[PDB]
């Protein structure tokens, strides 16, 4: 049983690139620290220095052994409560068993999920269970894998009522310079997505998707382009003719700077930039 992150290769390309970026001109912090002892500890969040509107999470977290023991505690100051405790069994390889709660936004008390996944050496299987008092919904999760295709597919069936209430859907296949994704999100959304490298010059991430309801094509381009170890130059466009990039910068071993910035095509000089400015701090050695 060899069994890789087949599942994480479904959306690795997807959700980077995928992702809006939508800065309200504000800045973004992240700091972790990490101790092979059981110790990790997350600050992130993003705060608006206009006049104050600073919303971001603080996460507790508990790193004992690489594939063993990983507990997730994290709070967002907008009052959702996410919990996520990893272990994976010794005795069945290739099983894991994730206690997960979900983070309630009005509420203020986390709720119980329970995250199974077990890992046969062609294929994943993952049964997630969120557990509401009133109607638990129950999702099932069944990666597949078959000589040089790779295949997901991830659907919610709510027993609070008799049906189906998200349905996800992945398919593609690897090649050495080129990764294929077909990403599927609910019947709303389903498209796909392309991983390219160009050798030593940059990396290109293709993600576009057709949305259900009318005849929309949903067009974006990423791509990472790195010249130095310390500078990183991360751009991507969206076919709103939406230009977003991200720059990230070394500065001395434990600070990243990260400049992101979305110009709206549709007018920036006269309609507003978005502006996202993040520091990354790590503490490792």
């Amino acid at each position: 049983m060899a069994v890789p992150p087949t599942y994480a290769d479904l959306g690795k390309s997807a959700r980077d690139v995928f992702t809006k970026g939508y800065g309200f001109g504000l800045i973004k912090l992240d700091l972790k620290t990490k101790s092979e002892n059981g110790l990790e500890f997350t600050s992130s969040g993003s705060a608006n220095t206009e006049t104050t509107k600073v919303t971001g999470s603080l996460e507790t977290k508990y790193r004992w052994t690489e594939y063993g023991l990983t507990f997730t505690e994290k709070w967002n100051t907008d009052n959702t409560l996410g919990t996520e405790i990893t272990v994976e069994d010794q005795l069945a390889r290739g099983l894991k068993l994730t206690f997960d709660s979900s983070f309630s936004p009005n509420t203020g008390k986390k709720n119980a999920k329970i995250k199974t996944g077990y890992k046969r050496e062609h294929i994943n299987l993952g049964c997630d269970m969120d557990f509401d008092i009133a109607g638990p919904s129950i999702r099932g999760a069944l990666v597949l894998g078959y000589e040089g295709w790779l295949a997901g597919y991830q659907m919610n069936f709510e027993t609070a009522k008799s049906r189906v209430t998200q349905s996800n859907f992945a398919v593609g296949y690897k090649t050495d310079e080129f990764q294929l994704h077909t990403n599927v999100n609910d019947g709303t959304e389903f498209g796909g997505s392309i991983y390219q490298k160009v050798n030593k010059k940059l990396e290109t991430a293709v993600n576009l998707a057709w949305t259900a309801g009318n005849s929309n094509t949903r067009f974006g381009i990423a791509a990472k382009y790195q010249i130095d170890p310390d500078a990183c130059f991360s751009a991507k466009v969206n076919n709103s003719s939406l230009i977003g990039l991200g720059y990230t910068q070394t500065l001395k071993p434990g600070i990243k700077l990260t400049l992101s910035a979305l110009l709206d095509g549709k007018n920036v000089n006269a309609g507003g930039h978005k502006l996202g400015l993040g520091l990354e701090f790590q503490a490792l050695e």
